[PDB]
């Protein structure tokens, strides 16, 4: 059995100390803010600049960072049923890369819970797809968030498991 471990981190994912970082990208590969996003400013070298399909992911092995760019659904644009399918897909595409490269630890935010949320709280929905996919890996998973209320909810959800 593959067995992940999970813990929650409130802060900036650029500062993460895991083996690889996940960029929750748009289909242009950009983080939030475009070129103004912290990850881009810090590691432009780990950003190739090519299109990524929705629900797909692409690893870039930057010297200063290894970054998995993964495209969740934009709920402003896609139906609830289609977006759920794509969200599960996006996390699955991340887990696959984690396995094929045998990453030991990974830093991951909650896909589609910001600009792609459609102004709804998707914490639980996004977390649940994250756990299902990362349960197929052996990685130690740092789950990243910005908001202090979200942090407490993430810890609860994480402790309820098993």
């Amino acid at each position: 059995m593959k067995a992940p471990s999970y813990h929650v981190v409130r802060g900036d994912i650029a500062t993460a100390t895991e083996g690889v970082i996940i960029n929750a990208a748009n289909s242009k590969g950009q983080p939030g803010g475009g070129v103004c996003g912290a990850l881009y400013k810090k590691f432009p070298e780990s950003f190739d600049l090519q299109p990524i399909e929705v629900g797909k992911a692409r690893l870039v092995k930057g010297a200063a960072k290894h970054i998995i760019h993964a495209v969740g659904p934009n709920f402003n644009k896609v139906s609830e049923v289609e977006g759920d399918k794509q969200l599960a897909e996006a996390y699955e595409s991340i887990a696959k890369i984690v396995n094929d490269n045998n990453y030991k630890s990974v830093a991951i935010p909650l896909l589609s819970t910001g600009i792609f949320s459609g102004n709804k709280d998707r914490l639980t929905q996004s977390l649940n797809h994250l756990l299902t996919a990362l349960d197929t890996t052996d990685a130690d998973v740092a789950i990243y968030c910005r908001d202090k209320k979200w942090e407490m909810t993430l810890k609860e959800a994480v402790a309820r498991r098993e």
